[PDB]
């Protein structure tokens, strides 16, 4: 029922982990491979290995989560070596996704070239929106810098590429970004990364709950579904059909997944909910979505994909 | 216990309605006056009377609300005539707040001049962030246009003035805006207006819940407290002490109020929660806040105002 075609590849279902969650080590990745997830993506990596920000840096919240991980990762070469060797065993339906989040344009270009030169036949995701690195704003909020980077990227990168975008809240920003993105042979757009620099407070102790950046961190979960759905839908009605979409944000139940698909998303990523529940979430949500489809008499995602009705 | 000094005026408590909620007519305003609210503000007005967007345009949600009112209001002259006549009876402790949201820079300048020329001795709030007007982006997201407007405003407006800002999600944006605002003799900054262009979906009917803008509307309530608290706090540590702050967003309990004050807010505005509960909310939340203060042994807001601790 959930069979999906994305980036010219076949997946058993649209579900994936969101980058940053349950994908730090080879062990995490193999666990995602063994789960019911239709596909998975690696932790955004940087050229060098990173310890990340001081703890506590992640906190579960009643309505979601707040975090300022600081991009902890085992380094580009670690992830590249992994996907390459994995690619050779052909032990899974659908390619693996490789996320990169360079500390600079030079680092991103350098990593993209290594991927281009390697035999990697999977999908690449360029993270233009990490909101938890001190003294480093979000690239995707600088429309000019974003376009400049993408133009250079496409003078050499020919492999499948998607971009992880932060949320937008003004319709003109969607128009500007869509116009920028439509000029490239992009494979997809992933909306959205966590809502940037939010704040949670323990009223009793009268203090923040995470140590870095004075408690400011990216917000995920139920808090952001309205924003995530809007971004997926807004880009769905503005991006040329060649550029598909991955919906990310506030997905916890089959109903949340249904809403994202209804907006126009093809693949779906789970962050906060996966972090709290573990890989078993995929089996649960898959069944929840199929039950919704069965009640409505739908046998394939194409029966409602992108069909959100206006009043 | 909640006595507050703001814009050189005395208020019995920091609570107010948020512009747009329970302040459309003279009758709504008198009801706010009769309530326990420490102060109140009028519905953002335009030079001409406006019917607003087609219904349904506002919907209560489990975690908040979504709306695209379209600035319905009875016109500038209506509100001005009201505050002027009320001013003469001196029937309340603390001045009234007058919100304006011109459809253009010219309309805003025109309204500010009328206020400047009139005998209005109250406080004025310039709304630079209405996210529900079709074909009209948010001014406060255009740093250049915002500064240009404010420079012209201050060549003639000498009365108390505050600005209603949309939420920011990047630390550099806070730096840019603070630098812009600090150059003016601004009375205050009100963070934040609703989270712009979010989307809510009825999964059963497979459609949006509000008619205008294909269902996209401003998000309010619990959904946005993390963002609202961050904006209040971020500006609190960047604005010169002459510019005070009004905290708005996700305030429903005395605890939410406590958090905003802890971040640096002096006055507090309630939107969504007031819309659902009615003016009686003020009596409730006031008692909830005093109970929190009593448990902690605080006798005045100054005992914890702005004292949010970092880890
Ligand atoms: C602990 C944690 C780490 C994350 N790290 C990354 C990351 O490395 N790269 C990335 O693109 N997004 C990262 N994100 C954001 C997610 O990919 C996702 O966009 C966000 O959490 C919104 O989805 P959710 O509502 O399901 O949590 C991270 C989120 C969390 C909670
Ligand atoms: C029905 C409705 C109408 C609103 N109209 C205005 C308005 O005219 N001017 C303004 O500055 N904000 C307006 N807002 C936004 C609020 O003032 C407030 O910033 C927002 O709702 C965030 O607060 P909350 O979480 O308490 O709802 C409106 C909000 C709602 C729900
Ligand atoms: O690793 C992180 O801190 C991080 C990166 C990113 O892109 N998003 C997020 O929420 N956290
Ligand atoms: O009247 C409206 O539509 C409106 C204005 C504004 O500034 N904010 C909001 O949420 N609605
Ligand atoms: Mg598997
Ligand atoms: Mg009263």
């Amino acid at each position: 029922m959930l069979n999906t075609t994305f980036a010219n590849a076949k997946f058993a279902n649209p579900f994936m982990n969101a980058s940053g969650v349950h994908c730090m080590t080879i062990e995490d990745l193999e666990e995602l491979k063994a789960s019911q997830a239709g596909a998975y993506i690696t932790k955004s990596s940087t050229l060098e290995k990173r310890e990340g920000n001081p703890l506590p840096r992640y906190v579960d919240l009643e309505l979601g989560s707040i975090n300022s991980m600081g991009l902890p990762n085992l380094g580009f070469d670690y992830y590249l070596d992994y996907v390459l060797k994995n690619q050779k065993e052909n032990a899974q339906e659908g390619p693996i996704f490789f996320s990169i989040a360079g500390m600079s344009a030079a680092e991103n270009i350098a990593m993209l070239k290594k991927i281009q030169e390697s035999d990697f036949s999977g999908i690449t995701e360029l993270n233009l929106s990490c909101p938890n690195v001190p003294g480093e704003p979000q690239l995707a909020y600088d429309f000019e810098a974003t376009e400049k980077l993408l133009k250079e990227v496409f003078t050499f990168f020919t492999k499948p590429l998607g971009v992880k975008l932060p949320p937008y809240f003004d319709l003109v920003h969607f128009d500007i970004m869509a116009e920028i993105l439509n000029q490239f042979p992009l494979t997809y757009v992933n909306s959205v990364n966590s809502i940037g620099n939010g704040l949670f407070i323990d009223p009793e102790a009268e203090s923040v709950v995470i140590k870095p950046k004075d408690g400011f961190g990216g917000i995920g979960g139920a808090y952001i579904k309205p924003t995530a759905l809007a971004n997926v839908r807004a880009f769905y009605t503005r991006l040329k059909p060649e550029i598909q979409i991955i919906g990310t944000g506030g997905i916890e139940t089959g109903q949340d997944a249904f809403e994202h698909l209804l907006c126009g998303a093809t693949m779906l990523q789970i962050g906060t909910a996966l972090h709290k529940e573990g890989p078993a979430i995929f089996d649960r949500i898959i069944k929840e979505l199929e039950e919704i489809m069965n009640q409505k008499g739908y046998q394939s995602i194409a029966d409602f994909h992108g069909k959100l009705k206006s009043l």
